């Protein structure tokens, strides 16, 4: 038993991490087979980034001014081009420790591991959740773009994201591996504000059936309720609404703890009214929404990788 | 910006994990140059682990009765010694993928990551304090026996933990690498009790001391206090008392904010009183202890290793 904010082993990753440079910029690649992807805004100086044209920029630079280096393993560079928000250096050597890998593109409310680099070494590992405004609230320090977010099946990485930008309120935003911003962001030193963070519901539910699980038991209630009647009391607090799809998720966690969805939407309808009253569920006091259904049926089953 | 419970980059120690079977009972082993340790319970059967007498039980054993699995590979006994709680099995071939390493005993509120694993095989990575009971609130299930703990220093892995037993209550109990327990547990199926699990308050502290440097100040207030006045409070709220060698740990992160030890006790003081009133520092409505003064650093600096 126990419930623990687990990310996934990082060693498959950690494999694929580069240092990248260009001029005096120095930021982390994703080394898999013989392409090296990197932020595009490696090319930008601090004053560039404040307004700039990165077709332009792109012209004034050769193949030979990127550095490639992996441990001390210098790669060579035969070959680069722009896509999206992306650069993708085409180098010499295939990594001999590229894994089984995939590029997905993730839904607001998904979770994933990041794996924080500096100087091409990994630094820490920690889990996080899409926001539902598409920003995600990292820990990243300057030299950190290039990081990648990523889950496990089995036996293979699927990449979801890489770190382009700290926003001024200090959120931070970033593309898929084919180089498109979640959400609108752009990579641009620039004024632009996130929307309303709201919560993602449908995970609350999940990490609520994990605390009946592993034992705390104190907020179910009584009480029952409908769908409708459920969505109008989330939205007044910037909760996600509920929908049928997000019922049928839940399912298997349902028939394990013979608490059905709707019942569960109650118990929850009362938490947001009520508030918690200073008892805490799983050691938290707040409704933790960074876990997903199947994070928790995995974490609760002992799923492993390869 | 921002701050996050980051667990160490696991890859180090996913090449150290192997499955250790020995009749029905499977768990996990640490391989490390020719020697495989694993909790000495993999000898016992459900029912033996109700009084085991250990010295009995190993006496029917020979190599031959170990099967030790990586992977596929599978490693030759030729050699097995009970050490304390832990079996060490030596095997005929070093571990390829060994990498430097030490195994140090850690003191109550140090924290660490575990790799819980499964039958061998890495299944996620959470970061963990020792509380200062000596039991730890992990994520187990059954099978997860052998995981073990550890910190990295650069290029160095420190073993620190070997998982054991789940104890009535829900929390955890293991041993360091020498088999020697934390606290006064034993690993028979019986009850046994822990002791009060007090709040780590320089881990507070430092924490307190991580908001700051991340914008969260609403907490500062205009009092000091002493160390004596502070530490009385503290002990009704089941918190550890602070010594001189605490303030003498959190001087870095003090010259850094330019808040002195004991101003933030004073701050800390009123919020034990009063409480946060529905206001978060850092995303959590608790006061966190499971980051260490080293950690805080560590992690608002971007330290890497190998």
């Amino acid at each position: 038993s126990g419930f623990r904010k687990m990310a996934f082993p990082s060693g498959k990753v950690e494999g694929c991490m580069v240092q990248v440079t260009c001029g005096t910029t120095t930021l982390n690649g994703l080394w898999l087979d013989d392409v090296v992807y990197c932020p595009r805004h490696v090319i930008c100086t601090s004053e560039d980034m404040l307004n700039p044209n990165y077709e332009d920029l792109l012209i004034r630079k050769s193949n030979h001014n990127f550095l490639v280096q992996a441990g001390n393993v210098q790669l060579r560079v035969i070959g680069h081009s722009m896509q999206n928000c992306v650069l993708k250096l085409k180098v010499d050597t295939a990594n001999p420790k590229t894994p089984k890998y995939k590029f997905v593109r993730i839904q607001p409310g998904q979770t994933f591991s990041v794996l924080a680099c500096y100087n091409g070494s990994p630094s820490g590992v920690y889990q996080c959740a899409m926001r539902p405004n598409f920003t995600i609230k990292g820990s990243f320090l300057n030299g950190s773009c290039g990081s990648v977010g990523f889950n496990i099946d089995y036996d293979c990485v699927s990449f979801c994201y890489m770190h382009h930008m700290e926003l001024p309120t200090g959120v931070h935003a970033g593309t898929d591996l084919e180089g498109n911003f979640y959400g609108p962001f752009v990579d641009r030193q620039t004024a632009q504000a996130a929307g309303t963070d709201t919560t993602i519901t449908v995970n609350v539910l999940a990490w609520l059936y994990a605390a009946v699980i592993n034992g705390d038991r104190w907020f179910l209630n009584r009480f029952t309720t409908t769908l409708n009647d459920f969505n109008l009391v989330a939205m007044k607090y910037n909760y996600e609404p509920l929908t049928q799809d997000h019922v049928d998720i839940l399912g298997p966690l349902s028939a394990q703890t013979g608490i059905a969805v709707l019942d569960m939407c109650a118990s929850l309808k009362e938490l947001l009214q009520n508030g918690m009253n200073g008892r805490t569920i799983l050691g938290s006091a707040l409704l933790e929404d960074e876990f997903t259904p199947f994070d928790v049926v995995r974490q609760c089953s002992g799923v492993t990788f390869q």
